């Protein structure tokens, strides 16, 4: 297989870390299609994140990015982010995009079109309402769940419903993204980014950065528990989504990020450490999750164990407590 494709996989393992292995394990035509999609989304995110590119330039770039996929020489050299290689060596990635079957090209192209429009819209603003929080996550994450679902169906490995049920696919992306947002509070803080919805945090403090002050920790934990309770509402769709899948490799691919984020939410729940640094799950814990998350009954047992754990930790003085109890009861039945 081509020097071109060999270099895509090198980029995959350089950026994707532990996740590259899951992708290289996908059956058939799926492997290359997801690998290229992953790198293309990496390029788009990198442009979005790069604070050293002006809005005035950034906007047409996000808007037109779906087009660059068809332009053999397009590359971008003016970026200062960690993953700049994918942008600098874009023609290699876009060459291999253009080799995919047309049915996979047109999925990827359409998703990037719609993501770029969306990402441009939030260059300006902060996330104000819970409803805006969902719209932001749709653009940066729910759309990737939809795109991947359409590759699975178009390849004929999964039923057409998987490709068409956009609400369930969207929830796959929103659960992961909200979990990252919740866990990355301090890192984003320090980096000058603000993604927690104002409508929620403003019930507690005058400014988002106040949660990092030691006198605010009781209010910080309460807000945290409230956002965690928000994210839990996606779990029923997650279980429905995973339950429809039939290809083993696609199942492992989808199930694994989802159990890691369940474990992450459980570690974060009522946890003051979120506001003091980076709560991560242990490597041994993560490896076992990866090994065990390979069939619905296992994945369902994991979900249930971690929810029981959150359940028994719910304090009665917490303002979200009965909402938390409620969604966990739903999940459980
Ligand atoms: C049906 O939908 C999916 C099914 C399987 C996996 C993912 C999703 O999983 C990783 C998992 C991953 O990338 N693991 C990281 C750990 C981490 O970054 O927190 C890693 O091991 O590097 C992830 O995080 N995102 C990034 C977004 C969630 C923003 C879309 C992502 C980016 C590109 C692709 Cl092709 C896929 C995903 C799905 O997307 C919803």
């Amino acid at each position: 297989l081509s020097s071109s494709l060999k270099t895509c996989y090198k980029y995959l393992n350089q950026t994707s870390r532990s996740f590259a292995a899951v992708i290289q394990a996908l059956d058939g035509e799926m492997r290359n299609a997801v690998c290229i999609f992953y790198l293309v989304l990496r390029a788009l995110d990198t442009l979005e994140d790069d604070m050293t590119i002006s809005v005035e330039k950034k906007v047409p770039l996000l808007h037109n990015f779906h087009s660059f996929l068809y332009q053999p020489d397009w590359r971008f050299m003016e970026s200062k982010e960690k993953d700049r290689q994918v942008l600098e060596d874009f023609p290699t990635i876009s060459l291999e995009f253009r080799n995919l079957a047309e049915k996979y090209q047109t999925v990827i192209a359409d998703i990037c079109r719609r993501m770029g429009i969306g990402m441009a819209e939030f260059l300006d603003k902060h996330v104000t309402s819970e409803q805006e929080w969902d719209k932001y996550c749709h653009y940066v994450a729910g759309l990737v769940g939809i795109g991947l679902s359409r590759l699975f169906s178009a390849s004929e490995f999964e039923d057409p419903l998987v490709g068409e049920d956009t609400e369930r696919a969207n929830s796959m992306g929103l659960f992961l993204q909200k979990t990252n947002i919740i866990r990355d509070y301090l890192e984003d803080q320090q980096g000058g980014r603000e993604f927690w919805p104002q409508e929620v945090w403003s019930r507690y403090v005058k400014k988002l950065g106040d949660f990092a002050k030691p006198e605010n920790i009781d209010l910080a934990v309460q807000c945290l528990n409230e956002l965690i309770t928000n994210a839990l509402h996606h779990i029923p769709d997650v279980i429905t989504y995973l339950s429809r899948l039939r290809n083993q490799s696609v199942f492992n691919f989808c199930a694994i990020p989802q159990v890691m984020a369940i474990a992450t939410l459980a570690a974060c729940y009522n946890n003051q450490q979120v506001f003091k640094g980076a709560v991560k799950i242990r490597k041994g814990q993560a490896v076992t999750l990866m090994m065990d998350a390979t069939n619905m009954p296992a994945v369902k047992a994991i979900i249930y164990q971690y929810m029981e754990e959150i359940y028994h930790r719910i304090p009665d003085s917490d303002p979200s407590s009965s909402k938390t109890r409620q969604i966990i009861s739903t999940i459980r039945t």
